[PDB]
């Protein structure tokens, strides 16, 4: 597992990527690790923002599936040819498998000018793969063609260049401290989980647990910050702008519109409230909690910081902001996601992030949106 350590790189705000090789001879590409989608798609044409791209034509192992694919977004999209080829992860398990590849030949608002990645690795379930669930996701094809245990873990470390680790097939005790707690994967499409309670500085937000999972809650390494629904969002700010009211910030900051700055070395961390997310446990009426420090939701850019915790209207998304404080275990084999304080978390000299339990929480199911 140590060979897989520190196998993820990136730039704050634009996700983490892992090196991969496709085709014969192997072609090297940097791929975004996105637990929020399910397609393995790489640029396969000279788009100007690309450092390099997959060249099917030169892979003696490529196989055109004579089938195209279109993936639209709120404003952008990507399209390309389907096929398969021998895939591998240099700094991952010493294996090679034949996986489906989407050769992107046209896209818009997909690639990022400046970024060092050329493709995306959707690690979620087929249920949301495009064009349809028939397109077997990479991880699925991996576990099948090999003896790599059906699970992977992520240790996103943030900082500007960021780093992280993607342990495929197992757990590396060196990446976390303390206890590992598991929340169930409600449904195998997105990595869906259930938030049954939220606290700020140890104080409940006093809200029906259903409003936390409207219209769903997911774990996604492909999103930058914590994204709560409106009701949850406002409530979360109202309490935070009030928790650190010993100062003042424009209406822009609390929207990522603008930021705040303080002499290097002298940041008022102590005035900012920790956030507690209570996740459904493995046992009936049992839950546990994870708490995020200010560092997590105040992303750097003297010292200046932008407000991560942004609104949302597509359910709770536990992005990098969240995931960077913990070592997340995507135990696919047992339909569950585990959490544990990451060994690469930035802490205060006073406070500390945690993952504690068990807690008694009744009727957690009613928190699930339908």
């Amino acid at each position: 597992f140590v060979e897989m350590v520190d196998n993820l790189r990136g730039k704050s705000g634009q996700g983490y990527y892992v090196e991969m090789t496709v085709g014969s001879p192997p072609q090297t590409l940097n791929i975004l690790v996105d637990t929020g989608s399910s397609n393995f798609a790489v640029g396969a044409a000279p788009h100007p923002f690309l450092h390099r791209y997959y060249q099917r034509q030169l892979s003696s192992t490529y196989r055109d599936l004579r089938k195209g694919v279109y993936v639209p977004y709120t404003q952008g999209k990507w399209e390309g040819e389907l096929g398969t080829d021998l895939v591998s992860i240099p700094h991952g398990p010493n294996v090679t498998v034949r996986a489906n590849i989407a050769a992107i030949t046209e896209s818009d608002k997909f690639f990022i000018n400046g970024s060092n990645w050329e493709g995306i690795l959707g690690l979620a379930y087929a249920e949301i793969a495009r064009p349809d669930d028939s397109l077997e996701p990479f991880f699925d094809s991996l576990v099948k063609q090999t003896h790599v245990p059906n699970l992977f873990s992520l240790q996103l470390c943030g900082a500007a260049s960021v780093g992280g680790s993607m342990i495929i097939g197992g757990i590396d005790h060196s990446l976390y401290t303390g206890s590992l707690w598991y929340t169930p994967i409600r449904r195998e499409w997105y990595y869906e989980v259930i938030i049954v309670r939220v606290e700020i500085n140890g104080q409940d937000l006093k809200m029906d647990c259903k409003e936390y999972n409207y219209d769903k809650s997911i774990v996604d390494s492909g999103t930058t910050n914590l994204r709560l629904p409106k009701k949850v969002f406002e409530a979360a700010v109202k309490s935070i702008k009030a928790a650190s009211s010993t100062e003042k910030f424009p209406d822009g900051f609390w929207l990522g519109e603008q930021l705040v700055c303080w002499q290097a070395g002298t940041t008022p961390w102590n005035i900012f409230p920790v956030i507690s997310l209570y996740l459904m446990g493995e046992v009936t009426n049992q839950s546990f909690r994870i708490t995020i420090l200010p560092q997590q939701y105040l992303r750097p850019v003297d010292d200046c910081y932008k407000f991560a915790i942004s609104q949302s209207s597509t359910g709770t998304v536990m992005g990098a902001v969240i995931m960077e404080g913990f070592y997340v275990v995507f135990d696919r084999a047992r339909k569950r996601i585990g959490f544990a304080v990451s060994a690469c978390h930035v802490h205060d000299e006073f406070r500390t992030a945690a993952v504690e339990g068990p807690f008694v929480t009744l009727d957690m199911e009613d928190c699930g949106y339908n």
